[PDB]
Order: structure tokens, then sequence, then C-alpha cells
């Protein structure tokens, strides 16, 4: 009788999850944007004031898009005009206002079309980046100082990083550093002279007369790479009468012998800094620990400080080395690493000893340390139950390993089984954010008794809605394979009848260390699949997924295409032999790597799938770029790993694809998974003679987010799908 | 029962037509391939012998593309390594073969990478243009004589055209000519400096890492043209100077004023050449004359024997203005031009007289002069029956306009109304090419008393397979519309009932000048729709359409995306009020030009047609070329006609859309209709909520021509159509 979760609910956002993103600027209190207005809030009451008007800024003319007030509370960076690069680049413009003041400061103001900006640590110091150049300014008000000059569009990258660095090694444009107390200013320079460019046309609004063409430097397999440089420089002695001094910190020998990649910048103290480096192959990473000099104003890294981290059967780190946690003094470090038996857990490091001591253990693995005190170390871990798509919050005694408590775990099991946390300048309070499997938790702890002082946002409101909803719901649980235990879920129909048999269809992703099998509760396409077209949605984690160890997560290493595509097939294999699926129609579907894996899948030759979807699919991973996939694949050189490059191509199995339904989609603008892949793919199944469903985005990326293009990628994959099982 | 035309046999070729290509190299003897051997043929007997034994090139080491004999017939151009460029150019590898000695020049030999070589038209002296410049050989084994140094890729083009000059000017890639005797070579310099590029990604094979980027000189609408320049050149003098003279021609006062073309050059003796340049604004055309002043060594062209054609309705000429034909002594020459009832006739003009004489007038047109002598001009004209779609030969007597003969109306007027013609050397002989309605048809006749010297082809073998299909029929008829009579044709399906219901399926173009409604004889994929599907494939010429004067063809003068557009959709209803049509079920689809039409008519809101396929379709007339372009819209600019542009655009019509299935088809590496026309329809789509079907085939251009893709795409539409007609 009641309404189903359609696709217009999903499309429209009918039923919204509330959230409660808080900002730390204290060990006390957070700040809080509620009805546009800017609020404090202490922690310890739940009290608040209003820190910022939302009317303070009518007649500013601009939209802003986004807010920074300094760590000391005297200044607000506005941000507007902002334009999207990458994923996480762009370029906006910025104005401060003056809170005490209450003035909006017009003299020496941060350029139009800045690249970067951040805040020192501490006080109200800035460091942005323009046209390629790091600037910092001591006051908001006063001339900044010009820190680099070698700046230059895709070519010299100061501060920030080129398009390889930014997605593939730090998840940001930033590429600088403050250090604790805003003393000293670190950056990394990236030269990607030599760099091929990817060339692809963007056609604008119709008003454009001529296809503009997109260049962008991006080292695909085997190609030259950006090189790196660092430098660390002392904002405390800059003159307006000399330019600034950089001092450079060389990477080990052990680097320089060959390409590289700078991989990490971690502050330890005042006056010490740590810098991880990875090989091109990266199998094998080193840690620097550098000490300011006084004497002569160099940085010097005792080579008896090196941290040498490596691997036998794969790369290093989930994406990469991880970051270490130092102690109060410096003098240690806590830093996640793959113990002996390959799960990862947390080591604790001697700056000056070899060897390190892992502190928990066990088949599981810690997620990410998220605090540190001198009696505490809090972490995430999968551990809970044996349950590897579930996450809890963990503290471990310092003096006594064998005390372990878990501080999420049993606060609502039935409701929570997911969660991540967020902690206050000195770990004296903590919020708990709960996402699964019941609907977002938020809740406020204090550290030193684990107290539950309050809940910040329960969405009641949302499952009071919900209420008048048939929604699916979610089973998790697991299938083994050669004394091995893999986990799926199920997004299953609204009164689930195991008498029935549903058609089915595989939501997959696969990529290294990917985990498509969690607690998560989620609103999104599969919601839409299983509650009106009553669709079974199933998701499987097998070789190549990660929170499980190395024996399974670097099964793939060097085979990409093989064992995470088979799995795939295995775990359709045995869902179609349950009793609730029709084995008549089962499909697949993947978007990325999974639009990948849904096309070698689809060209296996299997028989198991009738129809499949890929959206922005990698084709052949020679046309990827090299810091991803070479993690994985090595080099595409006869020497080293061709042969395994040239057989995993989608391409080679095109003439597999004439015994099912193939819908192949793509942005045309796509800069990560350029529209090439797809290009190719849609060449080979035309010179095989093989019919298939096509459908190219114009002008969207990687995401195809844009609102009008998202609403009609997702109506067009449900008609084809809706087809493909005969659904009215 | 008789199997019927199926998809298949259309993709594979199983029905092949039959015809009779032959090369006259002389007044009375013509080169014709018979297994692989070039047989040389007497025209007044038949008897022939082997000119040139298939294994006379096997240790070639190189499979021949084509070959050309020297006009003296001592030696013969053996084309190898061909490179397809554009629509007429190519790249290809040369060498030259000594008829008499039976050996292969081996000593300066054509460069590779040639862009175009040409015979003298007597002797066997050679011209040929290698990196943008011009060359002359005088003997096949001698150095060449450079002509030009100004060459340069992409940016001057001496003797060979840019891609405007060579797709929409001179329907070629060769800007040079030879005088009659081959003492003097006239060309042309295209400039295109200032002109804009249009930039694609090309992907080529799988085995290229980076997408290459396309870069080609195309001017869009508005946007600034190549200018050009005439030479000519003393080639006797070339052994006797260092450095020869390329003496130039410049373009009339009227022309310089502002931008023009060089659109026509025309030798009439071997020392008087003539010019036809046209404005930007292509409604004013002018006709130089110009003789070699044997003194001064230069070329003047007296005002006294200048023509001007212009036109008040439209354009001039059909695409162009026409080419004279001049009498031996260069004193007078033959051009059709339309008359003062807007038909186009033979106009007879003295050369220092700028009234001419019409030789020939009727409501019909006539559509080429091919050949003149002493005593008669022959064309070929659809003046028999009134039928515009018909052609036939026709020989009119110099002495005595009265006395016009046809020639070929009366052969075998029920298997042949259109003709096409091949005459010797002197027009001693002719072959008469018989194109429809019934199967080719292909003769030779001896001009001395216009008798039927022997059938040369008769497509016997395939009328012999055609009788065991139950092959459609085609009607070809008119509707009177406002008192104008317009041409129609259907192709009907076998044993077609006009007691029943068909669906039918709209076969559109629509361009200015076109004619879909003919008497050609076809076998293509109406067919097999016809045969096997039983839907009706109709065509239909409204205004706009050509062969029946300027009324007709210059009614969409400056409107281009109104009258065609709006006449197909009446002919659509025309069709169903004769009562055989199943209004249901009406389709419509087109390529190039059609697929705009076809685009425009889903996007009026008409509510007649159920479904279409637009392949490769213009969008907005600012994306096309402006020679064509501007020939019909004139200049995009507010003092213009940009409102109409602005107005003619397919995207403005996106909302319409809904009401209709519509299946978007494009080559990405489109040259011609840029890929961008279609990316931007799909945007505009995606802009507006409108579901629809597409498909992009990669790295075809404007004719999806390659084997696989021809196959791919017919293959994928035609699932399209039986779908939406709900056909099994
Ligand atoms: C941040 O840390 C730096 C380094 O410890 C501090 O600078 C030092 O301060 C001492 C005491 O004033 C001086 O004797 C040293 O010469 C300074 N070293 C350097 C490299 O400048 C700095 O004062 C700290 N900043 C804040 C705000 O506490
Ligand atoms: C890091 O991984 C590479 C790649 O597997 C290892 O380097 C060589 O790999 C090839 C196979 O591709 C073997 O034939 C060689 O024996 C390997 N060693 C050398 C020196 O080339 C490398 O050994 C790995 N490093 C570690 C510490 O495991
Ligand atoms: C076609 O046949 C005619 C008639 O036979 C050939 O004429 C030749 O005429 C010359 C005169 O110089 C005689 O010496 C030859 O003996 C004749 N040929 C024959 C076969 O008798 C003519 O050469 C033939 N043309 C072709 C292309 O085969
Ligand atoms: C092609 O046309 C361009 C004009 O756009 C000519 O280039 C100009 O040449 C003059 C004289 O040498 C220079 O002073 C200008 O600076 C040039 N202008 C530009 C925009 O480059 C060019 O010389 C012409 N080429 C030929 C062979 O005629
Ligand atoms: C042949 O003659 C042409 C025309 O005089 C020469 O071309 C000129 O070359 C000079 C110097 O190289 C340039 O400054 C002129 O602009 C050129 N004019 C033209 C129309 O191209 C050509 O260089 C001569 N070739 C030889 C071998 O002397
Ligand atoms: C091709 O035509 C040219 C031009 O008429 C001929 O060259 C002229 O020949 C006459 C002799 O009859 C001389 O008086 C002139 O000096 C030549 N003019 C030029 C520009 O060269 C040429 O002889 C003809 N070629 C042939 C093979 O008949
Ligand atoms: C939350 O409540 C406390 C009182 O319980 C507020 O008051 C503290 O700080 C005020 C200004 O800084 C003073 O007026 C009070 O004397 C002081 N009280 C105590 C016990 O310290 C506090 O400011 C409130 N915080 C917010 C963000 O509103
Ligand atoms: C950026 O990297 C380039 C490439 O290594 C540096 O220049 C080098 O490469 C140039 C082009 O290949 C050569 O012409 C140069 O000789 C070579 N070395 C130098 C010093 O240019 C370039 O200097 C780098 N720029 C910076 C600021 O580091
Ligand atoms: C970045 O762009 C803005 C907007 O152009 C600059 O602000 C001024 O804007 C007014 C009108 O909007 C113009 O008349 C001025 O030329 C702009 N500049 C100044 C100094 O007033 C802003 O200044 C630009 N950023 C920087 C660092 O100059
Ligand atoms: C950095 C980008 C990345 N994203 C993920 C990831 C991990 C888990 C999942 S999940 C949670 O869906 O399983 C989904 C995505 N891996 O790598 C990565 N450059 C990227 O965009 N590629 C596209 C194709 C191959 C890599
Ligand atoms: C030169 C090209 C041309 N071809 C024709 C033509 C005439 C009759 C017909 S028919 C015989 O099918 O009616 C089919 C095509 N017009 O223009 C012209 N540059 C071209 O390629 N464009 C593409 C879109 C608009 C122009
Ligand atoms: C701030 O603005 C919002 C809308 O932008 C408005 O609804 C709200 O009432 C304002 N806040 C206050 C305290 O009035
Ligand atoms: C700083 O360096 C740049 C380039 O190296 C130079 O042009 C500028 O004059 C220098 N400024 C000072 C104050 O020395
Ligand atoms: C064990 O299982 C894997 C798949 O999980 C399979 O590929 C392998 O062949 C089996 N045997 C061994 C010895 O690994
Ligand atoms: C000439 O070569 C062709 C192609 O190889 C062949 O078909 C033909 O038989 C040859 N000529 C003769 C007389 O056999
Ligand atoms: C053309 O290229 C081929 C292949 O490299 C070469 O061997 C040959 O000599 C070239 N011919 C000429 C005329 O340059
Ligand atoms: C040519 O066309 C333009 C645009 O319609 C017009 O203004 C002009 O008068 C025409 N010229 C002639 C000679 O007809
Ligand atoms: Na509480």
């Amino acid at each position: 009788t009641r309404k189903t979760y359609t696709l217009t609910d999903y499309l429209k956002n009918t039923y919204r999850l509330k959230l409660y993103s808080l900002r730390w600027i204290s060990d006390h209190e957070y700040l809080y944007k509620q009805e546009n207005n800017i609020l404090v809030f202490n922690a310890e009451y739940g009290n608040s004031s209003v820190f910022l008007e939302n009317s303070t800024f009518d007649e500013f003319g601009h939209s802003i898009n986004d807010y920074s007030i300094s760590p000391d509370g005297q200044f607000i960076l506005l941000e507007y005009n902002y334009v999207k690069q990458w994923r996480h680049s762009y370029t906006a413009s910025y104005d401060i206002y003056d809170l005490n003041k209450r003035q909006l400061i017009t003299e020496e103001r941060i350029p139009n079309n800045t690249q970067w900006v951040t805040w020192s640590p501490v006080g109200h110091k800035l460091a942005y980046v323009w046209n390629n150049d790091i600037y910092v300014k001591i006051e908001p008000n006063l001339p900044s100082y010009r820190i680099t000059w070698t700046g230059k569009e895709d070519i010299i990258y100061n501060g920030i990083t080129d398009w390889v660095y930014e997605e593939e090694v730090f998840s940001a444009y930033s590429a600088l550093w403050w250090s604790p107390n805003g003393t000293f200013l670190a950056y990394a320079q990236f030269n990607d002279t030599e760099v091929p460019l990817i060339e692809y046309s963007f056609y604008s609004d119709e008003s454009l007369q001529y296809p503009k063409t997109v260049r962008v430097p991006y080292p695909k397999a085997g190609a030259v790479n950006p090189t790196v440089k660092f430098f660390v420089v002392n904002t405390d002695s800059l003159s307006s009468v000399t330019n600034a001094t950089s001092i450079q910190i060389t990477a080990p020998a052990s680097m320089l012998i060959g390409d590289h990649y700078l991989c990490d910048v971690t502050w330890a103290t005042q006056e010490r800094i740590s810098l991880q480096w990875l090989r091109r192959i990266q199998n094998y990473s080193v840690m620097d620990i550098c000490d300011y000099d006084e004497s002569s104003g160099r940085w010097n890294c005792l080579v008896a400080r090196q941290h040498i981290e490596m691997s036998t059967t794969g790369w290093v780190g989930r994406f990469r080395p991880s970051e270490p946690h130092f102690t109060l003094d410096g003098n240690s470090f806590y830093k996640i690493i793959s113990n002996e038996e390959g799960y990862r857990h947390i080591c604790y490091f001697q700056i000056d000893k070899k060897d390190c001591t892992f502190i928990t253990k066990g088949t599981w693995e810690v997620i990410g340390i998220e605090a540190l005190t001198s009696d505490y170390l809090y972490y995430i871990s999968n551990e809970y139950k044996g349950m590897p798509g579930g996450r809890n919050l963990y503290k471990i005694q310092l003096s006594d390993y064998t005390k372990v408590t878990c501080l999420s775990c049993e606060l609502n099991p039935e409701r929570c089984q997911y969660y991540s946390v967020s902690f206050s300048k000195e770990a004296k309070y903590y919020q708990l954010r709960c996402s699964g499997p019941g609907l977002p938790l938020y809740t406020l702890h204090s550290s030193v008794n684990d107290k539950g002082l309050r809940v910040l946002e329960d969405n009641s409101a949302l499952d009071k809605m919900l209420q008048n909803v048939q929604m699916p719901s979610k089973k998790l649980d697991f299938i083994i394979l050669n004394e091995t235990k893999f986990w799926y879920q199920m997004i299953l129909p609204p009164h689930f009848d195991k008498s029935k048999k549903y058609p089915l269809l595989l939501d997959v992703y696969a990529g290294p260390c990917s985990q498509k099998a969690d607690t998560v509760f989620r609103l999104n396409w599969a919601t839409y699949l299983a509650s009106t077209e009553n669709i079974i949605v199933a998701s499987f984690d097998g070789r190549g997924s990660g929170y499980q160890g190395d024996k399974i997560m670097h099964a793939i290493n060097r085979r990409l295409g093989t064992f995470e595509v088979e799995d795939q097939i295995e775990a359709a294999r045995q869902f179609s032999k349950m009793g609730f699926v029709d084995n008549k129609r089962i499909a697949i579907w993947g978007w990325s790597y999974g639009g990948y894996v849904t096309s070698m899948v689809l060209g296996s030759g299997s028989g198991v799938f009738k129809c499949g979807i890929a959206v922005a699919p990698v084709s052949r991973w020679e046309y990827y770029d090299s810091v991803y996939t070479e993690r994985y694949m090595g080099l595409p050189t006869p020497e080293d790993n061709l042969d395994h490059y040239r057989n995993s191509t989608v391409m080679s199995r095109a003439e597999n694809f004439k015994q099912v339904e193939y819908l192949l989609i793509h942005g045309t603008a796509d800069d990560n998974v350029h529209f090439q892949q797809s290009a190719q793919i849609s060449k080979a199944l035309v010179d095989v003679g093989v019919d298939f469903q096509a459908m190219w985005y114009t002008d969207e990326d990687h995401g195809i987010a844009s609102s009008t293009a998202h609403q009609h990628i997702y109506t067009h994959m449900s008609h084809f799908i809706k087809q493909c099982f005969s659904l009215p």
C-alpha cells in the first residue's frame, strides 16, 4: 500500500540523510554551521554562542563557497568564484574579514585565480599558491613575500601537485606543510617538463564555435614521470629586501638511483620533519627523519634514523606508505604496517632504532590511527566480531598492550557497526559518526572516562519518513573459496520471499584494496532497483579486496584483470545456484575499475551474465596513469611485465561479447580514465561485428556528476536493466 | 517461396552490380581491366589485345593501387602505398614504368609522400606536389625542376587545395592546370595562415598509448578564410633558365575589394586561359579571359572580355559558377546559366560580347555539357517526359539550334531513363551508361552515324540471380502543392497491396540542389527494408531541391532549416493520406544534411513521426564551413543573417524530442561535419532531461565507410527501426 523508493526519489534526493559536520578549534570547542550561521560549541556542556552572523556578509556581492577561520579565531578567509579542476584541485578568489575590527581587509588582498591557500597551524599567517608559485603573508593586511619564482603552468609546480601527484599520491592539490607552530613552511616542487600530455576536446556551451583542446601533463604507464624536490623555508626570517632562502632536503641515495616519488610528509616537532620516499617500483620506501641545525641553518637527516619499509608479496601500504604518528617529544612514533602474517597493524618505532614493536596483532586490520596521548593511542579497526566490513573505535594502553578497549562496539550494536571519529585538539573529546547498518548517528564523548555526553544528530526525522516507504533490507554474509572466506552483500527487495526467483544485478568495483561488502547504510540506485523493480543488487569482495590482509589483497599483484574478475564470476555462479535467484536474469555493472571488471567479465565467455553496464572503464592498463597502474602491474616492458599488460585488455575479448547485451558509457572530458579507453573498446566490438549499446556524455568527466548528466545516465541505465530483465 | 533481399545480402554484397569502367586513350582505343589484365580495345570493331599482362608487376614488391598511362602511351604511372586523406585528397608512392624498354625507372624517382601527380595533357611531362610545393619533370628519368619554395604544411598550399577548397570549391585536391599542349602550367596558391583549426582526437590502433590530435585549417561560418593567388609558368623554358618565373594573374578589382574565391580555371587555347572568381557573398562572380603576351611574357585580361554572372534570387550556380566550353579557336564558348525564367540552359558567348544567346530553353534543365565538336554540342538534360529525375543525352546542331536530337531517350525507354556518357578523345565514339530504372546497361556508340556498336555489359548474370528473389518495386511520381509539382519516390515491398497499412520510413537528405527522387536503380538498405521488413521507404524533393528551376532551388535562400524541413513533414502527411500507410508507424532518417533535417523534423513537435535516426548531422550552421554555409546563409553577423543562424539550430528544439524516439550517430574523426555537432545535440538533450539512443564510431569520418563500421551501423539502425515499428 505504501510507496516504494523510486528512481525519482533517488534522483531528486527526496530522502536526505542529516549530518553533523563540526570543526574542532581547540581542545574544548568546535564550530558548526546552523541556519547559515556559524556557532561555537562548548563540548562539555553543549551550550553555544553565535560566532558569525549569516547576515554579516549580506552586501558582500559574491556568493561565498566556503569559509575558514584562522586558528586564533581572529580572521575568516572567505572563498568565492570557485572553479573546479580535477578531483581535489580548484581555483578561487579569497577575501579576509577581520573579526576583531568587524572589517573586511582591502589592502594587499590575495590574488584572484588562487590555486591553494592555508592558514598556519597556529595564529594567523597565510601561505597560498598563485601561478604555480608560493607566497607567504605574516599578517592579513600586509604585503606577501614571494617564496618561489620558478612557477610555470604545466611545467613547474611549487606548493601544489601536478595531475598524477594530486590523484594518486597526496589526494590533495596541496603540496605545502606548515611546521607545528608555523615557524617553518615545507613544500614540494614538481617538474613535468618531459611528461607527455593527454589531449582531448572540450566543447563548452553551444556558443563556442571551435571546440577547445584540453592538454594535461599525464604520465601513462611506462612513460616519463614528473620529478620532485623538497624544500623548507623559515617564515620567521623573511625580508622585504631579500628573496627568501629555501633549504633543500634531498632524497636518500637508495632513491636517487632511479625514478622515485615523494609520498609522505609529516612534521614530528617544531624542528624535526619526516618524509617518506617511494621507488618507481613501489615495493620499497624509505623514511628520513630530519632535524633543524640552528648553527648552519640546514636540515640534516641522520642515516641512523632511516627506516626502510618493503614488501616481497606486493606494493607498500594500501595505496602508499602509511603516515607516522609521532609522540609529543618526537622521539618515537606509531605507524601502521603489514606484519609477518600479512595483516596491517600498529608498530611502535624509536627514531634511531631499526626494529619496531607491534602493539596490536590478529587476523584483522587497523584502518587508521586517529589520536595519540601519553597514555593512549586511539584507532579504528575491523576487529569486532571478525567482520572486515565493520569499523569500530578502540584505544590501547601504551603502558600495557594487553589492555585494549573498544569504545564504539557496544554503544548500539544493532544500529551501529561502522564508525569514523573526530577528536578535539588534545583528544580531550571525540565525536563518533556511526553510518550503518541503521541510520547515521552522531554522538559526542569525553575521553577521561569515555562518557557519552550527548546525541548531536540521530536522523529521527528521516526515520519517520522512511516508515511510509517499502525499504529494501541488506544481508551481509560470506561464501567460502579454498578454505578462505569472502564477504558479499545483497540489497534485498521489500518483503523478500526466498521461495521466489529474483533477477540479480552484481554491483562491482573490485579494484585492489576495494571493499564493496560492508555495514554502511546507503540510499542509492541499488536502493531503487531493489525497492521498486524487485531486483536483488549484490556486491562481492574477492581476491584483491582490502582490509583482510596481504594474502588476499596481494593475490592480484602484477596480475590485474585475473583473479578479481574470476572471483566475481564465481560469486555470481554461486548466487545463481541459490533458490531465490533466477539464473536466466543475472546482470553486472560497474564504474571506473568496476567498468573494467564488468567488461572483462562480460567478455569472459562464462555464460553466467545476460547483460552488463560499464561506465568509464579502464580498457588496457597502458592507457591509465603510471603511479596507480605500475603500483600493481610493474612496468610495461618485455623485461618486466609487458605480456600481462598486453593480455589483460578488454579489447582482446571483443568476440566473446556476441552472447551478451552490453551498454558502454563514458564522459568525453574524462581526464582520469580517458574517453580513449572506451573509444578503443567500441572499435574492437565493431571490428568483430558485435552489436551493443552506447552513450557518451559531452564534457562530463570521470564522475559524470553534473545534475542533468547524473539524472540522464541513471535514467538511461534503468531502462537498459529493466529491458534486460523484461520488467514493466 | 522465393527468398527476400535480406540485410546480410546488402552488407555482404551477394547480389553484385556489374559495370564497365573504360579509359579512352585516343579517339578510338580504350583500356579495360579484365582479370587483373589491362586490355586495349578497338572501339570500331571490339577486338582487343593485352596492353599490360597482370603478371608484369609481381616482383614489384608492392600492391599497386592504380595506374595511369602518359598521353603518348610511352610510360605508365604506378600508384602504391595509397593513404586516403579527405574526400578527394590522398598520399601515395609512385613509380614510372617505361613501356618501350619494359623497364621500371629507378633514377630521379618521384618522392614518397607525393600529394598529387599528373601527366601533361600531351606527351609525357610530369607535374607533382610534394611538401606543398610544385615540381615538374620534362622526362621521367631526369631531375625535377622546382617551381615553388613557399610550401608550408597547413599554411601555404601550392598546386593543391586546402580543406575547404577541396571539399566545397574544386571537388578535387589538385590545384594545377596544364595548358592544352603542355607548354604552360597554371596553378593556385592558398594561404591559410590565419584560418582557425578544427582539432579532434584520433585514437588509431590499440597500440598507440596517447591519442593523436588531428589539426586542420578549416574556416567555420563567418571565420577568416584562406586567401588565394593564381600563377602561370612556362614549362618549356625550365631547361633554359635557372629559375622559371611564375607569372601571377591578379583577380579583378571587383573581387579585390573584399574576401573572394578562385572558383574555376579553364584553358581556352594554347595561349588563352579563363578564370572565374566568386565574392565571399556568392551571388556575384566574374570571369576573366587572359592572353599571353609573347613580347612581355606577361598575361593580360582585357576588360572587354570580362563576363559578369550574378543572381538576385540566390547564389550563383548550382554549387558554384559553371565551367565554360570553348570552341577550338577560343573565340567563343558555351556555359550553363539560368535564364530569365530561372532554368539552367546553355548560353553561347562571344568572348568580347557581354550578351550571350541561349541555345536551349524550356521548363527543364541542362545538367551538363559533355562534348563539343566543330559541328555539334552534346549535353545531358532532364527534358525527356518532363521528368526532372531522368537524364538523357542530346545533340544540338551548331549551325541550326532547331535541330536537337535525343541520342538515348528511345534506346530502351522502360529500362533506361538515367544516362551518363563518356566520349572518346575527339568525340568519335561514346559509351552510354544507363543506370536505371532497370539494371544498369553499358553500350558503345559511333558518333559519325549515332549507331549502336555493341553492348558492353547488360548485367544478365545479376538479372538471373534477382529472379529467385522477392525484390521491391519503385514508384516515381509527384504531388501538387501550391500549383507546383513536387516529386517523390517510394521503395514498395513485394506484392504491395494498397488495401493495407504499411509502416513508412522517410529517407531524407533535402539540402539545396539535392534530388532524392530519381530513376536510378539501387541495391541498398532501403531495398532490404522493403523486401524483408515490408517497410515502405519514401523520399521527397521539396522546396530547395534542384534541377527544377531557381524558383524551387532558391526558395530556401538565407533560410536553411525552414521550407525544406516543413515540406518533408507535409510530404509524410500526403503519404498517409494515400491510404496505405500506418499513421502510427512513421519514421524518418537521414545522413549529413539528412541528419540535420531529420533532427529538425523530430524536434518540430508535428506529432507525425514516431522515431528517427540522424547520422553525422549538422546541428548549427555556425559549426559548418564558410564556403558551403555562407553560400546559402550569408554571414552570421547581426548586420547580415545571424538571427536565422541562431534560429535554425537543432539544440533549440531539444524539449520537443520528448515526443519521439531518437537514435543519434556520429563518427569521431569526421573532419567534415565535426563530432562537435552531435556533441552539442546530446548535451542539449541531456540538459532538458530527454532520453535517446546514441552511438559514436571511433575513428570514422563523415562516410563511416570502413567495412566493419558500415556493417555495424546498418545493423544497429535496423534493430532500432524494427524495434520502433514493432517488427520481429
Ligand atoms: C616555533 O619553534 C621554533 C623552533 O623551536 C621557535 O624558534 C626558536 O625560538 C628560540 C627561543 O626564542 C630561539 O632561541 C631559536 O633561535 C628559534 N629557532 C628558530 C629556528 O627560529 C619559535 O619561537 C616557535 N614559535 C612559536 C610561536 O612558539
Ligand atoms: C620489488 O618488486 C620487483 C618486481 O617483482 C622485484 O624485482 C625483480 O623482479 C623480477 C620479476 O619482474 C625478478 O626477475 C627479479 O629477480 C626481481 N629482483 C630484482 C633485483 O630485479 C624486487 O625484487 C622486489 N623487491 C623486493 C624487496 O621484494
Ligand atoms: C584490332 O583488329 C584490327 C584488324 O585486324 C587490327 O589491325 C591491324 O592492322 C595492321 C595494319 O598495320 C596489321 O598489320 C595487323 O595485322 C592488324 N591486326 C590483326 C590482328 O590482323 C588491330 O591492330 C586490332 N587492335 C587491337 C587493339 O587488337
Ligand atoms: C600568407 O599570408 C600571411 C598573412 O597573414 C603572410 O604573412 C605576413 O607576411 C608579412 C610579409 O612577409 C609579414 O610582415 C607579416 O608579419 C605576416 N603576417 C602574419 C600574420 O604572419 C605570409 O607571408 C603569406 N605567405 C605567402 C607565401 O604569401
Ligand atoms: C626562384 O624564384 C623565386 C621567386 O623570385 C624565389 O623566391 C623568393 O626567394 C627569396 C629568397 O629565398 C624570398 O625573399 C622571396 O620572398 C621569394 N619569393 C617567392 C615568390 O617565393 C626562389 O627562392 C628562387 N629559387 C632559387 C633556387 O633561386
Ligand atoms: C604549344 O603552344 C605554345 C604556345 O602557342 C607553343 O609555343 C610557341 O610556339 C611558337 C611557334 O609556333 C613560337 O612563335 C612562340 O615563341 C612559342 N611561345 C611560347 C610561349 O613558347 C608551342 O610550340 C606549342 N607546342 C607544340 C608541341 O605544338
Ligand atoms: C558555555 O557555557 C559557559 C558557562 O557554563 C560559558 O561561560 C564561560 O565563558 C564565558 C565567556 O568566555 C564567561 O562569561 C563565563 O564566566 C565562563 N564560565 C565558566 C564556568 O567558565 C561559555 O563561554 C559558554 N561557551 C559558549 C561557546 O557559549
Ligand atoms: C625541469 O626539468 C627539466 C628536464 O629535466 C630541466 O631541464 C633539463 O631538460 C632540458 C630539456 O630537456 C635541457 O635542455 C636542460 O639542459 C636540462 N637541465 C637544465 C638545468 O635545464 C629543468 O632545468 C628543470 N627545471 C627546474 C626548475 O628544475
Ligand atoms: C581579481 O579580479 C577582481 C575582479 O576583476 C579584481 O577586483 C577589481 O574588480 C573591479 C571591478 O569588479 C575592477 O575594476 C578592478 O580592475 C579589479 N581590481 C582592483 C585592484 O580593483 C581583483 O583586484 C583581482 N585580484 C587582484 C589580486 O587584483
Ligand atoms: C585514486 C583513485 C581510486 N579510487 C579507488 C577506489 C577504492 C575503493 C572503491 S570501493 C569503496 O567502491 O570499493 C572505489 C574506488 N581506487 O583508486 C584512482 N586514481 C582512480 O580513479 N582509478 C580509476 C580506475 C583505476 C583507478
Ligand atoms: C559538397 C558536400 C555536399 N554534398 C551534397 C549532396 C547533394 C545531393 C545529395 S542527394 C543525391 O543524396 O540528394 C547528397 C549530398 N551537398 O553538399 C558538402 N560539403 C557536405 O559534405 N555537406 C555536409 C552537410 C552540408 C554539406
Ligand atoms: C540566515 O539566513 C537563512 C537563509 O539564508 C535564514 O533562513 C535564517 O533565518 C538566517 N538566520 C537568522 C538567525 O535569521
Ligand atoms: C628575486 O629573484 C628574482 C628571480 O630570480 C629576481 O628577478 C628578483 O629581482 C629578486 N628579488 C630580489 C629582491 O633580489
Ligand atoms: C585455491 O583457491 C584459488 C581461488 O581462491 C584457486 O585459484 C587455486 O587454484 C586453489 N588452489 C591453490 C593451490 O591455490
Ligand atoms: C591474370 O591475373 C588474374 C589475377 O591474378 C587472374 O585471375 C587471371 O587468370 C590472369 N590471366 C589469365 C589469362 O589467366
Ligand atoms: C620510398 O621509401 C622506401 C621505404 O623506406 C625507400 O626504400 C625508397 O627508396 C623510397 N623511394 C624514394 C623514391 O625515395
Ligand atoms: C547579394 O546578396 C546580398 C545579401 O542578400 C544582397 O544584399 C546583395 O544585394 C546581393 N547582390 C546582388 C548583385 O544581387
Ligand atoms: Na549522554
